[PDB]
């Protein structure tokens, strides 16, 4: 299913990935992408795939086009097209000035103080699973550990009753990693239908969580509308219920495949800072982009106003040019360089949360569980899309192994 080369888009620089389904995918959806810092891939290119679109390769114009807002425009951030033109979030359909006001009030829910207040209870909720877990010998660690862990403790910041879960979660699932069952847009709708209420109840009663902070905030000189509150409360909803939930299963994978890195951890736990980073560089996983606000020449290409093009967050720390021998693994790695929670105005405003919850994780786990494996006969599959993940989780331990602190 291509789309037609455009007439300004020269044939030379086309390479037909897909952002959805690509084509090493078996080996592991970082190498999948990979494929495109190849030899002979330039660094820019055109995918005839979902609609036709711009792809940027390398760290360098990742970077730069993120930076400059004049002409990559986030008011259309999603591939396909019909679903960047429907995606109206806040703040990241927002260029600045605009989206400056929206991002502030949006800190103050989920921003690093939030998250000192919350460590005991992050602590709680990581250590009363993997008590639980722990004597089972076994778990489907995407649905045991890696879902319920960050989504808990975003209801709890959020307000939102847990019974929800499996709703929400459902929704955010199809604007991220799209089944077939609902559109981006008919799932982002019922995601605002089940805040709307919800943003009125708490805007006449003020108080402490995150949709009642946003339902109360001010921007621009005057209250935020319900509408805007729903805008702003739906992306984190997103944030909170599916980027970091897939993460933790990328690492975890890695950490049941790899003894070494585990007993380099448990050994050495004051380097468990250092090797969050390193994961997230390895094991970087999201990818959307920004539409050209006017014609544009960039690094020598063409662009033209209304075009698409994908600055995959993922790819910046696997470029070579930036990291030497990029699909390796070292918590010892002098620089870590990545742009995993992005890069410019729009730079993950959950990034501190989710440190958090992956250092939490990893020393609450290894030290719990030390000793654990992938299932027998399993192997396991990755997803890719705005944002990649991991399928399924099997984990198999000795519960002799395992301790309780
Ligand atoms: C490993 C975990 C995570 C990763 C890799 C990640 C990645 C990213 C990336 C790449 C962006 C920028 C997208 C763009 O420039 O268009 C972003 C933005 C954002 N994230 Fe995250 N994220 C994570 C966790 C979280 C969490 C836990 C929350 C909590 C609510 C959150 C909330 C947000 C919000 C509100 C934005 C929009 C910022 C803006 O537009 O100004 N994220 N994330
Ligand atoms: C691309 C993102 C990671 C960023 C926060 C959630 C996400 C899916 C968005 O819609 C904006
Ligand atoms: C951010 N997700
Ligand atoms: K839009």
């Amino acid at each position: 299913n291509l789309a037609p080369l455009p007439p300004h888009v020269p044939e030379h620089l086309v390479f037909d990935f897909d952002m959805y389904n690509p084509s090493n995918l078996s080996a592991g959806v970082q190498e999948a992408w990979a494929v495109l810092q190849e030899s002979n891939v330039p660094d820019l290119v055109w995918t005839r795939c979902n609609g036709g679109h711009w792809i940027a390769t390398r760290g360098q114009l990742i970077r730069e086009a993120y930076e400059d807002y004049r002409h990559f425009s986030s008011e259309c951030p999603f591939i396909p097209r019909e679903a960047g033109e429907a995606y109206d979030f806040i703040p990241t359909s927002m260029d600045p000035p605009e989206q400056r006001q929206f991002r502030a009030l949006a800190n103050q829910v989920v921003g690093m103080p939030v998250v000192d207040k919350l460590e005991n209870r992050i602590q709680e909720l990581a250590c009363s699973l993997i008590e639980s877990l722990r004597p089972q010998g076994q778990c489907n660690f995407t649905e045991d550990y890696a879902e319920p862990f960050p989504i808990r403790i975003f209801m709890l910041l959020a307000g939102l009753p847990e019974e929800d879960i499996p709703h929400l979660k459902y929704l955010t699932d199809q604007m991220t990693a799209p089944d077939g069952s609902m559109t981006f847009a008919e799932a982002k709708e019922a995601l605002y239908d089940y805040l709307i209420p919800i943003i009125e109840q708490r805007r006449q009663k003020p108080g402490t969580d995150a949709i009642s902070i946003v339902a109360n905030g001010q921007v621009n000189g005057r209250p935020i509308t319900s509408d805007e509150a729903k805008r702003m409360c739906g992306l984190l909803l997103v944030g909170g219920l599916d980027t970091v939930v897939n993460f933790l299963s990328f690492s975890m994978e890695f950490l049941a495949k790899s003894p070494e890195h585990r007993q380099e951890l448990i050994e050495r736990p004051e380097r468990i800072p250092a090797a969050c980073e390193e994961l997230l560089r390895r094991f970087s996983l999201v990818a959307d982009g920004r539409i050209l606000t006017s014609d544009y020449e960039f690094h020598g290409v063409q662009l033209k106003k209304g075009d698409q093009i994908l600055l995959p967050q993922m790819l910046s720390g696997l470029d070579e040019r930036e990291n030497a021998a990029p699909m390796h693994v070292d918590f010892s790695r002098q620089k870590v360089s990545h742009t995993t929670f992005g890069h410019g105005s729009h730079l993950c405003l959950g990034q501190h949360l989710a440190r958090r919850e992956i250092i939490v994780t990893l020393k609450e786990w290894l030290t719990r569980i030390p000793d654990f494996s992938i299932a027998p006969g399993a192997q396991i599959q990755h997803k890719s899309g705005i944002v990649s993940g991991v399928q399924a989780l099997p984990l198999v331990w000795d519960p002799a192994t395992t301790k309780a602190v």
